[PDB]
């Protein structure tokens, strides 16, 4: 579909603008045309793109003034040393870090990552169907790329179905680690319940829980807990879980564990007859999963070797990560000219022809 996206050769033929409905779109001159719209959002757009050099096909997502708000450009600049520093199969790549034409108006950042087919929300969307064996896949490709980035003191703090992108091979990839922690410090139907009752320390656990909500998503195609207002989140998870005895409630705050005895009793409601269709076993892991106790849920390790997974799992195949992950970029406090200033370096080393 060349020509259908206006393209024009600017800065000495070193970039290309790309016009999509009057979104100026401009990446370097490597990307010849044409390029395929695929996301939108909040960060920017999403366009599929073509390296001539290295014949390889990438996503390359703009974020728009990312450095106007300084909140925002540590995400970024997070996102960006995050992924740098992981190299797993269950993870999202960077593929490119397209340098600014000029370096006074750096604006814009663009990514460019390893381009996926998909994601798991569109799959849900879509309505199609899996076979079982697809689904363990899914689950132990997920739980394979959490054991990483939990090995690296990196905890993913908001895993969605949109967070996980897909291909034609079935293999699932972790992205958006916009929010991740470093134990040094938004929709919640996937929030852990240590989440939204401030612990204002938490472990890996969090994710578990929003692992277990995505299965069952994938496996009843309906959202799990929705919620209808924050309030409402705890409601629906525990009239289907149960109201904590106290020897699952020890951990949370005292403003907060006053909380859970404000409100009148929950029952159990047993997951094998509310979701009968399923498989047991995957029943057995997802209840394993979403305990409302933090170390009473089960690990990441030991939810590889659950019986579910037996004919996956491998721990001399799910690796883990050497060297830790440190949170000062630098140092700890930037500016945002000091962020950029990082990016810039990291977008030169990609594009060592713009160095000089």
């Amino acid at each position: 579909g060349i020509e259908n996206i206006p393209a024009t050769l600017s800065h000495g033929g070193r970039f290309i603008q790309y016009n999509i409905f009057g979104n100026i779109f401009e990446v370097t001159a490597k990307y010849k045309p044409p390029i395929m719209p695929i996301g939108k959002g909040a960060y920017g757009i999403v366009c599929s793109a073509m390296n001539s050099e290295t014949n390889e096909s990438v996503a390359i997502k703009k974020i728009a003034n990312a450095f106007d708000n300084k909140i925002d450009a540590k995400r970024t600049l997070r996102e960006i040393k995050l992924l740098r520093h992981m190299d797993h199969e269950n993870i999202v790549a960077i593929r490119d870090i397209i340098p600014p034409p000029l370096r006074n108006a750096f604006n814009d950042v663009y990514i460019a990552y390893e381009l996926m087919d998909t994601d798991l929300h569109q799959i849900i969307r879509s309505n199609q169907a899996l076979s079982e064996e697809h689904c363990q896949y899914f689950l132990y490709q997920i739980l394979r790329g959490l054991k990483y980035i939990h090995s690296a003191n990196v905890l993913h703090r908001d895993l969605k179905p949109s967070n996980l992108l897909l291909n034609a091979n079935c293999d699932l990839k972790i992205c958006d680690f916009g929010l991740a922690r470093v134990t040094s410090e938004v929709t919640r139907w996937y929030r852990a319940p240590e989440l939204l009752l401030n612990s204002s320390d938490y472990t890996a656990a969090i994710d578990v829980w929003s692992v277990g909500c995505i299965f069952m998503e994938l496996m009843d195609r309906k959202p799990l807990f929705p919620g209808r207002d924050h309030v409402h989140q705890l409601r629906l998870l525990m009239e289907l879980i149960g109201t904590p005895s106290e020897e699952e409630l020890e951990f949370l705050n005292e403003n907060a564990k006053r909380y859970i005895r404000q409100l009148p009793p929950y029952p159990r409601q047993s997951i094998t007859d509310k979701f009968p269709t399923v498989h047991p076993l995957a029943i057995d892991l997802i209840e394993k999963m979403l305990t409302f106790d933090p170390r009473r849920r089960i690990t990441v390790l030991d939810a590889l070797a659950h019986p579910y997974l037996n004919s996956l799992h491998d721990i001399s195949d799910e690796p883990e990560c050497t060297i830790p992950f440190n949170f000062d970029f630098e140092n700890h406090a930037l500016s945002e000219e000091q962020m950029k200033e990082l990016i810039y370096r990291e977008a030169l080393a990609f594009n060592p022809e713009y160095q000089q």
